[PDB]
């Protein structure tokens, strides 16, 4: 009833909408993984009168249901999606967005990580993003590649009509007490990936993490301290 949903609020296959701004909403869907059950986000961004989908719902059932949830609340179509890092609560889901007419979009990095895991691999490969500090144009969006983080292909999304920052998985909520599922992560990397997120989006005024509660830029520095301190105890 207004709150941010949690993931002991959504049962594994039902999706909700969270507005962030005008035009803006994050995803939540809630999903198994070797015995745990978490919760996870991506964006939706108005495109005129189309949207933009920025990540999947982790799983094919989970992303038809969003399709669903989108139909149901916002009544526009999804006609772009990308992808922000290679993982299936990213990419699983792709293959029901590409049969419902979605055109899915990664960076090429993505599409050989995804296709060498054996995940669902996004259509359409998203150059100009190959080296730290990148930045293009897609939509009313800007994608950044900050550096490797919490995997080494993990894209940023910027909102500049709304200053929303979503930064996926790179990003923690503040509640967060370790870095989440670092399997492939880049620990030695990551706070120099964060600063450069700080760097290049000074005025983002909400920021979403790939997994729990949006916040301000306060997300950021957090997830730094987080992520040294997990390589500090290991
Ligand atoms: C699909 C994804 C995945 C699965 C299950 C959990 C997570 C988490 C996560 C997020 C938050 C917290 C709370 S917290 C910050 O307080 O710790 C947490 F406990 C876990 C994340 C994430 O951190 O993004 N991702 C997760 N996978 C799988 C894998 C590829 C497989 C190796 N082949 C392993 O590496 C992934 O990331
Ligand atoms: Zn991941
Ligand atoms: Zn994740």
């Amino acid at each position: 009833s207004g709150e941010y949903p949690t993931v002991n609020e959504i049962p594994v296959g039902e999706v909700r909408l969270y507005q962030i701004a005008d035009g803006v909403w994050s995803h939540i869907a809630t999903q198994s993984f070797d015995g745990a059950v978490y919760p996870s986000n991506g964006l939706i961004v108005r495109d005129g009168d189309e949207l933009l989908l920025i990540d999947t719902a982790w799983g094919a059932k989970n992303t038809a249901a969003l399709l669903a949830e989108i139909e149901k609340q916002i009544g526009l179509p999804v006609t772009r999606a990308v992808s922000t890092h290679f993982h299936d609560d990213r990419v699983g889901g792709v293959d029901v967005l590409r049969a419902a007419g979605v055109a899915t979009y990664a960076s090429p990095s993505t599409r050989r990580l995804a296709e060498a895991e054996g995940n669902e691999i996004p259509t359409h490969s998203l150059e100009g993003l190959s080296s730290s500090g990148d930045a293009v144009r897609f939509g009313p969006v800007e994608l950044f590649y900050p550096g490797a983080a919490h995997s080494t292909d993990n894209l940023v999304v910027y909102v500049p009509s709304a200053n929303v920052l979503y930064g996926g998985c790179a990003v923690h909520e503040l509640s967060s007490t370790s870095a989440g599922n670092v399997a492939d992560a880049d620990l030695a990397e990551w706070p120099t990936s964060v600063e450069r997120i700080q760097k290049h989006y000074p005025e983002a005024e909400v920021v979403i993490p790939g997994h729990g509660l949006p916040g301000g830029l306060d997300l950021l520095q957090h997830t730094a301290n987080v992520v040294k301190a997990h390589k500090n105890r290991s």
